[PDB]
């Protein structure tokens, strides 16, 4: 299982980087620009930020095959070792193919349809990224959505993999990990919502309470 | 599978140890504190009642990653292959990440949310505990949480294990069987009740009964 | 739907009349021997307890059919509406029969079979008391065996109705009520924890918070 | 719901007679032949038996229409109420279309399909008997069998009822009465081990003997 | 519930018309042709040997919309109550059309698709007649098909009925008439096969055997 | 059941008028377009093709509320009867509500999603008319969301009622029909691939062949 | 089916009065404390942004029985009709027994589980508001748990209603209305999502362009 | 698959040895009292009507560990390889699981509860019987709970093996056997049920009958 | 997969060779007596239209184990490597197991129940054939039955295999095939309605009309 962030405060992914095994980070241009900073600025202080290890994961905003191509290499360029996500369009495929004939791993995003994510992992894309909440909101299901990816991932292209994005609600992330989706990312208040719980809370206290009451002291 | 004790009283252990193959016993710090005696007291008299053998485990009370550290030093050094539990908050993770990282086996305690449980399972504790009886308590579902867990574990990390507690009934602990549990812990009004059924007593009479009607005793 | 209390002490009766709807209380001699109080004292208090409303239900102790007779006789001679409950058995069977003919309504308890309860409802009884935990105790399962009870009394016996009892989670009585019940009794700590939450609390805990630091006061 | 006794026990009747609500004994040569006596002389015997209520089924043992024609009315002298039952042949649909243009209430007994006892209830059967036991015996489903028997009825012939028979465990009662049987018949064994419970009988033990421990006496 | 036959021999017609409960006969050409007389002959016949009462059912053969009008005009002029069958073509939709302008009850044959049925039905046809051994054979399902096309009559049309045929098994027959269907036809063979079962022939001889062993007698 | 046409050519209308029983034609824009001719022209042509009788549908092109309203207005001055079609957005809304407050019937098209169906339910609109094929050809699935629709509409809105368009192959008319669809519209090529059949016409051919081969003749 | 909004801006109420069948807005005290302003203010401007119409609800903030009490009190003074919202303790329940003994109508809120809800609407509350998007965050199944409440009480209390709320996504209102509750509030952000789609929108924009291409405008 | 025999009669062992492939033959006390004959004389014979192959199973009746460790021994001292049965007590489980320290291969028997069995099972019997009968006549399910004991022995023990007895019908050990169960064992009655169908014979009968129309003689 | 035929007709056996890839051909003395050639003639016959291939099967018609080993002698002296077919009596499991000690391949025919099939294969038969058409003519479900045998011969009897026979329409033959069978045999008939449709040629008529209207031929 791989664990990301969709976000891109350097801050907040360094104080979460001792919670949680993060196996990296991957940004949109959309928080790229609600940051406001400059990408060959991000990359860098986010890499700083998880310790120069896991993953990375960028977009590219060209519309033709050649377009994206020299995105994607500036951006190797930039960071070697990244995972360039493209557009799934008919451009969006070619890309892919020329891609993943130059042997640099890409990822299928903005993908609302099962068959268009098989398409793209077909044409070679290592990870395929549906949007769960926009396909929900937009009267579709996002849930059996990636459950049919999932299935058609496993039993055409194993090598694969579903990664899940667009989370509102800790439940879409539950359901996500229950339909077999070997890697998930979440935003900052989903990743709160996910460690926080008032049970949680109310039992450890009254947890400490008993120990309290029995031995006098809080300590072990 | 494996087979726990979810309790603190030496002499009720001694007199079970013969009856059930037992794996080891679970305690948490509010059984201590019902058993009023001192933990360095408990372990060594409780590791003698399974002569020697079994399984151990122990809770910590800290807040601060570095407090249940320390905390787990002291468990390691009183009992050297002591199994430490956290109560699962973000601290909780990362004493769990760091305890991980200089190889202590840890398990997860107060787990009221599958996604919590698997968090805690990526962080690396060998075990999942829910509390099931607790979680039914708040108006949840204890019995479709714990298949939720094993279902996550069985996919995304095959090694972890989920270790059952918090039981009131029978019914609870065939149930989380059932779910596919790899390990399970109750209590000992509920292992009383396990071991005694009024048909079979009824049965072994009759059977006796039969015996006697035959041979003109009960014996052979 | 029908509400009331397996329990026998007047402090606690008075003291849930104003928190739930209570339709009655209901009494077993293994409540009475706990209670140490003679019935002859404890019927008229709890019957003040609830200050002269709701219903009362009393169980015979004789074997034989006169036996429970006498004994219904004895109950009706001390409050006029009590119905009496009887143990169910061939003796059971044949009181309820003769006392359906009398006229007193009658329930039937210890109830470990559907079929067992069907018949009693055959032969007049009112209402029919499974055991839940019993039965889940002793290799059972109480939810579906008081589903079908349910099912075969609303296909054959329209009148009769479903009594549910012997409670130890609030999870039990939930899916009772899910059954299709009529009427549940509940004892005091599954109340209790019926009517408490943690996450409840917080919610609540936090609204006043808010509205504290927006106006400064504890009421509209 | 209508429940009637398989048997020809005169003393047996009478004894049973006090324990459930009987609404009839139904009979068949062959128990009539196990109880050795000329149906002549055993059926006022058991039907002063009952008390004098109830139903009353015997069956006819010719092969020609006009023969179990002349069955019925010499079962109609000597009994004027009584129902009688064929077995369901081509001259079995004769007979009784004959029986019931005469207006006699029929019963089909010997179903061994539900297509069978269909078309023997559109002939003008009051009821149809299939035999649970021997269909389940020969490779066959005795509670699918009736299931469908039972839905055909409601749903084709509302006035037709299913009377269940050939019974050796009180499982297969409790299918055929969950399925929606409107009567049913059983033998006394599986009478006997229908009302009789070692957990209930443990149960009423362990209750008088706390009402003893706490009152001196297992008296109210 | 309506039983029809699907024959032209007017002695196995008489035959069987005192053993099932007949609604009437169905004819088509094709068995009419098989039966080699016309059918100004025939109809007199069958109708006569069904005692004068029942149904009749006969069929077009013109492709013109009032090519089958002056077809359904002569079978009304032959027998004054006949049902007149038509294929459902287009020009079958027209046909019933004008039909029910005119008040001839009219049935819809040849159906082998749902929709087709639910057409003919709006187009008013009062029967709808699939054919579910051509359709079982010709890969379809004609199970399903009967369910769905029933389904949608009783959803949409009440007043169309379904009138299943073309049998070869008794199964094909309790499953339509399981599926709901309110009127059924049946060849010889295979109602021969409904009214004959060696476990019924077995079970009358041990019965009479045992009534003999018993009373020395077979008589009653 | 209603059944209605989406198409504007008055040949067409005319030839399939004496074939299927027609309730009405619904037109769009886009249809209007393909047919080349003005609105004022091509719906008198229409209703006279119609006989006079049925239903009449257009869709307005306005975006502004009182926009549509008198758009609305000069359709039903042209047609005094005709149900008049609003896309749904917000403006959609506000123009249903307007017009629910004149009393004039409406309905939805471009249904995509189905909250947005019950919402313009509640609004007033008589009929909910989803995009089954192009919800189909966007990754959704338009059968089931017709019947979330559906079964919303029976739930809370009585009087509502569901209008599927927008098919490609008969199939999809099924299914549509099977959920509960109380009307629908087809286009010209789905309705005659809907009555026609290889199979039934092999049939006939059989059917008259073997009338032939017994009478010398294919005729009655 | 009723139809709230769950925020206290006058200014989006007003606009979204000409869109959608409002009927009634409902507030708490964390969204009146995020207004500022003062409750005898806020709701008089609510009440006229409805046109005069609709219903009204609003929270009780003490703790002790009688201080509620005081506080519905003050809310029916300054409202007439106003219904008021309690959250659900012992306190709530008492409130709410003598609430429905002086006939105030009173809303069940904070409900966080199945059987709280019951026991408030047995209480007496005409509605039960659970919290869908906290229990769903909180590890529970808001969706389900609502269908359980739903179940319950159209089995026990039919007069009582449930009026969902809590939504962040429109899954979740539209799995409520699915579930079969009577009534839904709605956020102002999420009510926005149910009422644009890019999908309808570019039908509407291609069907403008057929028209356009087809008579030279997209008018008319 | 093992098939064994629940009875102690030689004479049917040496006849039934030759139809059905035996595998060995189980006995309980209840058997041997029937039999009345003494188990040093009754298992020396048995083995011989074996042809001297096959397992064997007795049982003890002593109440304390040592007691059946003794009984254990004077069986294995009698035959070699007799596997022993014990009733399932806590001095069972203390039994079962010192002979298992011993090696000498126990059966778990008096088996009514899937908690129980699996219990069993970890203290190291090689084969547990539940009695199947029995829990089904006393209100539970037999069937399920044989499947719930597969499934926890497939899932946690691999080596135990389900050994199902008490059977009344041929319909319980089909389901048992499809429910999985490795080995079983009928009594003499009910594998005779196994062994005659009336069809079968019926079939054979008409197969001569048609052979003897084609030859003049029944045989090839 | 296995394919046969059941019939026994030299000339359709050589003509279908061509077209079906045979594994073999089944007969049985009733096929024979229709056939009415003494087997020493038809089998060599069929033999040599085999093209000198496949399997062959016969039956024995001795009612004793000795005497239908000796039948078994006779057909293996006839044909090297037939297989011989015999009746499931207790007898037949005799022969079976004697025959299987001669190392004999035999057929378990007749088979009318799951567990008698199955006791057949544990005998040593190296396949079992139950009688589908029979089964459902007799109130059974040969599907059903079918479905259960192959699960307990997949369980418990790996080298087993199911051979279905006694077809009438291609769907049970599809059933059968579904449920997993490894071997069927059809009749003529079934084969005749399997490989032909009217949709297939009406396609290929369709098809090579479009041929030559393209290039003016229907040629390639």
């Amino acid at each position: 299982m791989e664990l990301y962030l969709d976000t891109s405060d350097v801050v907040a992914v360094k104080a979460l980087s001792r919670i949680f095994p993060l196996a990296g980070v991957t940004t949109n241009p959309s928080i790229i620009a609600a940051g406001k900073k400059p990408l060959d600025v991000v990359l860098p202080q986010l890499h700083e930020a998880m310790g120069g290890q896991g993953r990375l994961f960028a977009q590219v905003m060209a519309t033709t095959a050649e377009g994206m191509v020299n995105d994607a290499l500036k951006l190797r360029s930039i960071i070697a070792d990244i995972v360039v996500k493209v557009p799934v369009t008919a451009e969006g495929l070619a890309a892919i193919k020329m891609l993943k004939a130059e042997g640099i791993p890409t990822l299928g995003t903005a993908v609302y349809g099962a068959a268009q994510g098989l398409l793209s992992a077909l044409a070679g894309a290592e990870y395929v990224a549906p949007y769960v909440n926009r396909i929900d909101a937009q009267g579709g299901s996002g849930i059996q959505t990636v459950t049919d990816l999932h299935q058609l991932l496993k039993m055409h292209a194993p090598q694969a993999k579903v990664l899940a994005a667009s989370f509102k609600t800790p439940r879409q992330a539950l359901d996500c990990l229950l339909a077999g989706c070997e890697s998930i990312t979440l935003p900052l208040d989903v990743a709160q919502q996910m460690i926080s719980y008032p049970a949680v809370d109310a039992a450890v206290a009254k947890f400490e309470q008993d120990w309290q009451g029995a031995f006098g002291r809080t300590s072990i």
